[PDB]
């Protein structure tokens, strides 16, 4: 579909400005474009997970910061999440699956990509392992 202008601006603020810790994107009612549904500066990973619709899909961008060690500080990588819970309607999964690339191709700067179908696939530990290793 079309990527709302607002969605790009929000990605750039997070990317160059650290303005938000994470952003939740979704399709509008008209299913014509990808808009931002929520933004947050809340650093707790649990506040992120509590916002993933148990029976629906969405796209998410999270600024994951972790310790690159050797007493060397932290590192931060932008993770793109595709959230398609096993319990979401086949109709939802279908439309999110095909519109994904429209959004994913427009966001320059993403390090990792995570496909989430259940909550354990998006736990702090699974994502840490994926950005670390």
């Amino acid at each position: 579909v079309a990527v709302a202008d607002e969605s790009l601006t929000a990605f750039n603020d997070l990317k160059l400005g650290k303005k938000y810790k994470f952003i939740l994107f979704g399709l509008n009612d008209a299913k014509t474009e990808i808009v931002v549904k929520e933004t947050s500066t809340d650093p707790s990973y649990d506040a992120f997970l509590e916002k993933l619709p148990e029976n629906d899909c969405l796209y998410a961008i999270y600024d994951f910061e972790y310790e690159i060690n050797g007493n060397e500080g932290k590192r931060s990588k932008i993770v793109f999440f595709t959230w398609s819970p096993d319990t979401a309607p086949v109709r939802s999964k279908m439309v999110y699956a095909s519109s994904k690339d429209a959004l994913r191709r427009a966001l320059n700067g993403v390090s990792t990509d995570v496909q989430g179908t259940d909550f354990s696939e998006v736990s702090y530990d699974s994502v840490l392992e994926r950005v670390s290793r």
